[PDB]
């Protein structure tokens, strides 16, 4: 599931004060930087040099162009020289693409023996970016600020990380979610204001009768079903029962039909995320399981029980990710053994095989929930490593993003009676403290779980989107966490 | 409705002795007794004790909370009744509250008035000290001033009773949604959790398939009996009186009506929604069936509009008479000196607002892509009415109320396959619509002949939401200003 | 003076989804936990199991009951399984009792060999308590949250401490203060809004003429006075000139009349706290001293100079306390010796003997303040140990609770000329910084000192009462403290 070709516009500020020659040197420096950056594979998207801007008219034009350009995912601005910031007001009011203020300098060191006035006029970001910094603060603009020399690998990795965050925000603005059925009845945290969500994030979330999907599923050709089954056998272990014709294999074959129906429905409307609900399965033989797991492994957002917020978050995080292993997740049960406290996460069927440590196995087991036939699903253990667990909730008058940093651990023991894929992890700073913090922030039971998204990225996304982001990690103290929630509350209100 | 009652609670104090307190109790008992003899009141009064200590006050407020029949509490300070004693109970009370500022005797007995009289009949100041604690605490309260035998006073009280019972119904209201919101529509979206917190409404989704199963279980005998009732209540189109396709269309609505009814009763719902975008397993869009359930007093909202469905149900309860419908502004008549709005829906207008006698008709309806639906066709009556919409502003709800005058049509509308009503909105079409749009009023409404503006304002007061009114006194420039000033008030 | 018994209601959330058999195991688990907890002596009050709730009605009913039961001091809720949180909205709107969310699990470990879908459906507090956590945050409920296994001793400690806090809050809601005389003239910090405090905390604070107390004292029988004197002799060292007959025994006898008169007045009115004032003592032979010190030893709240806020606070902390040693207190003078900085605390007369480390002696000395005769009082040195010093002030629009953690120390020198009881402490993080933070927070000069109340309890109480609680302890830096005062202020 691939992306339009995003790029990043590099805009360099200056002024006419010092003459035309100085301006040429500024332009030369900026082209060199863009050229050099583009050759570094740390960056996942190209930079494009978008000129030296020196007048209010220039600045506004490039902001206007950035807004209208679908491939422009973000703008990086750097004042090479002093660039009077009243000139930037028109542009900053216009721009609605994510903005990064790069505070840098072409040369690394001061050339002591030769530094003179011309040099001082030329290499003066030291004050040019401060004046630009002021107008940003003054206008209350959302901005990433990065400080450092432009060949410093730390600086580059921060830009590169930000690029993925900025791209996910472009995807967010155009995200379409399809709901097959409504929220699980009586459930609170999965409910919310869709209109409010479309305003804050750009998400278009709309409902379809399950019958609309049943229709697509009934148009699936058996030939394609057969091919898909072959692929299943190449990629996964199959339970012995399903190896030859008979009822177990027919159940697997049914999920194959569901997978193809979904893929078709979702592609036809250009949806990149979807929800189902076990409370509305009219005309289906099974709750989608294997089928949803496969679609998640291709990067679709998914949320159980009509949970569109998590479905959206899962898709965003898939785009943010610089690597494998992102999934819809739900905390299921705890292990409270002193000195070895952990959480077992899973869902009744739907966990993404990208987080798997072991070769996934196709199994068929009864599932009374939903009152349908025994669904086929992938069963596997999650891998180990540092990860984030994130939930996005609706507080009524605004949204809150909650992120827990965790460490997934390998299971030491088999769970042979457990028919679902699952993962274990120890939340930071402890089970007790993170759970308490989580509950105090009202974090959901559904999350996006990812080995490949960082806390900084989620916080950057929240800035772009104009919402609160709270983090629970190794440094968290519950008492300070509570105060922060109160103080953040007054700030984000209204 | 369930049985409802209203608690009269009289305040006093121990200062003037035990005999004084017996006299205030006699007065309070007599008032309740006389009130109960008057037909103006839709529910009975219950005399609760005279309360004179914080414990008694708190105890009666707790009981009112626990009592499902108690729809509201009417409080009156017969004598001075030190208001700190009232803090505890007011902190606890979750039933609507009316402060009746009244007096047993109407006139000052000039020739005999003495200090005993002055100690006993001093609501003039007792109710003011109580009024302070109400304001000081920010209690939502209705305040009525006048003598307890004044017909205006009783009439005000009786109307508030209806509002308070609507509120009690609101707090237990269950809506069933068959299918989701019409796709891409904004005004009918909103936060169900927020709504359950604010009004008590329970809004939950079911597959259209859940309803189909019910419709399929309908007794064919029951259908035939219902089909006959139709023949008796309505003018059926000629083609429909004989066996044939048309009569079969009418028969389908009968099955739909019976299946809906059964579903609703099973889950004790009093409002429901449908959407034409999700009718898998259905032969037609519910039409005639919805119109009848609306006549029985069910709330309904088209296109998954749960806010409107609940509003419709609420107003059906507030109403002291006939004629309450889900409604949508469909088209304008901009003829100078005769501007009006024609309201209707695809099918679903309530026959309780009919002037004429409803005709059962069958016409093609391309919306939803199902078979020709049977429905009741009629003209709406004439009269003063209200048209109300309840919207979600993101952080809070806003109730919007336009006062209007319904008018009988002067020209026939022979090609128009749906029931309709015509109204002239106060103060004019141009200003009413401008105000409605600035307030973000919805296209879906509840239209009623039998609900007053006062009632809707009292309900909004009970629920803790803004109520914006558009009437003959409305000026748009002023109106715009008040939205701003209200905004800063109701903003959390 | 003795504390009413209370209980704690344990309610467990579940749902119908998994069938009746799973609901039976939920109930079995919950019964087992309540039974096992009630065997554990760490809990000062019992749990009562109050059903597994699975519908909006059940949830609503049990919160309504919880509200109306005077024996119920708190509710402890645990979602054993997923328990959809819109069902909880109605009950949460109803509950005014303190609420603790216990995030626990019946089994401590995952049974790796056995775990299957049944187990996953049953023991899913991991997500059920999160959905529940959301609705509490979404609705802005004041809640204590405790996480860990139900057999973890630390978990049980936390629940236990909170039980005492919750019981102090119940007492708070019914607390009645008697004031004998007004505030000391021109004093600011002891003044406040009594109405606002009754709304916020529940306290009833009312004034009586000193003459009222005087009538009670005059009614005391001399026989009782004689018996009280014998108890003085048995509990305390009496100054030798006081054991004989004469003026100073007569002075001790006069304090015993006051004690008995006071005790009788307070009991007749159900008061559990009181204030006196040296400026209004008409009819009294002495400023109450020994008398007050004895009432405080019984657990009565006291505040000097008409200070009702501290009197109330002292009483609440007496209830909160899980051990001996709680007193009204005033910083009187400093010791600025380098490396040995400390505060000497005392009052005119009134320091509770429960903080004493020496056996109190009954002594008689002149007191010019008040213009009355030489009062008898108890004299002693307070003991060493970690404690808190707390003040509650009125900022005009809201209350602020201020708590300083301190370390009481043994005096190295006798104070032979000092006629009052006293205690020395070293405030955290240092005298200089502590005092600066205290003054910035505007903390009173009158406090409640206690060896037996934790900061966590006072913080939990403030949360129950909906007020700011500022803590000054070893970690305080003044600059950071200033910031938080500003940020808290915008929130509150
Ligand atoms: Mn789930
Ligand atoms: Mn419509
Ligand atoms: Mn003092």
């Amino acid at each position: 599931l691939s992306l339009r070709p995003y790029e990043f516009w590099f805009v360099t500020g200056s002024q006419h004060l010092y003459g035309e020659e100085a301006l040429k040197q500024v332009e030369e420096h900026s082209r060199i930087m863009v050229n050099e950056w583009n050759r570094d594979s740390v960056f996942p998207f190209p930079f494009v040099f978008k000129s030296v801007v020196t007048t209010p008219e220039e600045i506004r034009r490039v902001c206007l162009e950035a807004n209208a350009s679908e491939q422009c995912a973000g703008v990086v601005t750097w004042m090479h020289t002093f660039s009077p910031a009243k000139m930037w007001i028109g542009g900053l009011l216009e721009l609605r693409k994510p903005l990064l203020h790069l505070h840098t300098q072409f040369n690394r060191d001061i050339p002591w023996d030769s530094i003179d006035m011309d040099f001082m006029n030329l290499n003066q970001s030291a004050h040019g970016d401060r004046e630009y910094g002021f107008i940003g603060a003054r206008m209350g603009v959302a901005r990433k600020v990065v400080v450092g020399h432009w060949e410093d690998p730390e600086v580059r990795e921060r830009l590169a990380k930000w690029m993925r965050t900025a791209v996910a925000f472009a995807e967010s603005r155009n995200l379409k979610v399809a709901r097959f059925g409504d929220n699980m009845r009586e459930v609170a945290v999965t409910e919310g204001d869709k209109v409010g969500a479309q305003i804050q994030f750009g998400w278009s979330v709309n409902g379809y009768g399950i019958g609309d999907l049943v229709q697509y599923i009934r148009d699936v050709s058996e030939q394609k079903v057969n091919e898909l089954l072959d692929e299943y056998e190449e990629l996964y272990d199959i339970v012995p029962a399903g190896r030859q014709e008979g009822p177990v294999r027919e159940s697997i074959r049914e999920q194959a039909r569901i997978e193809l129906g979904l893929k078709a429905f979702l592609q036809d409307g250009n949806f990149t995320a979807f929800t189902t609900t076990f409370e509305d399965l009219h005309g289906m033989k099974q709750l989608p399981g294997l089928a949803v797991q496969r679609l998640m492994a291709e990067g679709y957002g998914f949320g159980g029980e009509g949970d569109w917020k998590t479905a959206a978050l899962v898709r965003l995080m898939k785009v943010m990710a610089d690597g494998k292993g992102t999934s819809f997740m739900e905390d299921y049960t705890y292990h409270f053994e002193p000195g070895n406290e952990l959480i077992l996460g899973a869902h009744m069927l739907e966990v993404c095989p990208t987080i798997a440590a072991t070769r996934p196995r196709v199994e068929v087991h009864p599932l009374s929930i939903g009152g349908k036939e025994d669904p086929a699903r992938l069963v596997f253990d999650g891998g180990e490593g540092a990860a984030v667990n994130a939930s996005l909730i609706d507080l009524g008058h605004r949204f809150r993003l909650i992120v827990n940093e965790v460490d997934a651990v390998k299971p030491e023991h088999d769970m042979p009676k457990l028919p679902v894929a699952r993962i274990l992890w120890k939340p930071r700073p402890s089970l007790r403290d993170s759970a308490e913090a989580w509950i105090l922030a009202g974090g959901a039971h559904h999350t996006c779980f990812s080995f490949a998204v960082t806390t900084e990225q989620l916080q950057d996304f929240a800035e772009m989107a104009g919402i609160e982001c709270v983090v629970i990690n190794e440094h968290t103290s519950v008492s300070s966490f509570k105060n922060e929630l109160k103080w953040n509350e007054v700030f984000w209100r209204g």
